[PDB]
């Protein structure tokens, strides 16, 4: 005797929104705050003076 | 079955790098706080007023 929003089936569509997904993404501190030395093996030898 | 990087001993050679050797000198206090008097033999005589 009336028709429901169950009835009307697929004809009422769910809708989609990116508004929210976006989040920033934070780097590493120490990579910013200190130089970067590169490295072409596992160890490098740094001298310092000592007396 | 496996090599390991203590078995490719000195195949691997280890790095150097100066980035923290230089350390900066400081010189002497009195000679940028007073007057540098320049002198041409060991003894200068200066008169002051006394009484």
């Amino acid at each position: 005797a009336d028709i429901s929003r169950a009835e009307v089936a697929t004809l009422i569509q769910e809708a989609y929104s990116d508004t929210l997904l976006a989040a920033a993404k934070q780097g590493s501190t120490v990579l910013s705050a200190f130089q970067n030395v590169n490295m072409g093996t596992k160890t490098t030898h740094l001298p310092v003076l000592a007396t």
